[PDB]
C-alpha cells in the first residue's frame, strides 16, 4: 500500500484504488497501473522533474528503504495477476531490489522529489510506475 499526496491530488496504484478514489476520479490508466483522485486537504509531497536513474525506495515487506539503479520508463511485459491479464505495462522502470505484491505503493525518490511508486516485482526485481511526466500534478 501507499500513495503520493501532491496539491489536491492523491496518486495510487490503479489496482489498489478504493471506492472513494473512484468516486473522486481525476485520471486513470490501466496500462500504467495508475489512478489519481482529488482530495480536500493540501498534500505533503513534491514531484521530481528530472532524468535521474538512481534513487531510494521504501519496501514495506522489510520496513526499510533501499538504494536502486533503475531503467528509464518503458513498455515491459507483466504476467497475468488477479488484477490484470498478461499485458505490456507502459512508463515502468525496473531495478534490482526486494519486493512482494503488498509493497505496491511504496515511494521511489531521488534528490529532486518523488519519482514514482512500486507497481511490479519478483525474483529480486522491483518495478516502479513513473509519475515525472504527469506535469499537471503541480497545477
Ligand atoms: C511488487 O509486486 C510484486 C512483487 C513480487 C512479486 Cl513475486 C509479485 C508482485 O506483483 C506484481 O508484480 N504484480 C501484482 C499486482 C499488479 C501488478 C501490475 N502492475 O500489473 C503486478
Ligand atoms: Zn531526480
Amino acid at each position: 500500500s501507499g500513495a503520493i499526496y501532491v496539491g489536491n491530488y492523491r496518486v495510487v496504484n490503479r489496482h489498489l484504488a478504493t471506492h472513494n478514489d473512484w468516486a473522486n476520479l481525476v485520471w486513470e490508466d490501466s496500462s500504467r497501473d495508475l489512478l489519481v483522485s482529488s482530495t480536500t486537504a493540501q498534500g505533503c509531497d513534491t514531484i521530481a522533474r528530472c532524468d535521474c536513474q538512481t534513487g531510494v525506495y521504501y519496501c514495506s515487506s522489510r520496513r526499510k528503504h533501499y538504494p536502486v539503479s533503475f531503467s528509464k520508463p518503458s513498455l515491459i511485459f507483466v504476467e497475468a495477476s488477479e488484477y490484470y491479464p498478461a499485458r505490456y505495462q507502459s512508463h515502468l522502470m525496473l531495478a534490482v531490489g526486494h519486493s512482494e505484491p503488498g509493497d505496491c505503493g511504496g515511494i521511489l525518490r531521488c534528490q529532486h522529489g518523488v519519482v514514482g511508486i512500486v507497481s511490479t516485482g519478483g525474483n529480486g526485481l522491483v518495478g516502479f510506475a513513473d509519475v515525472r511526466d504527469l506535469l499537471w500534478l503541480d497545477e
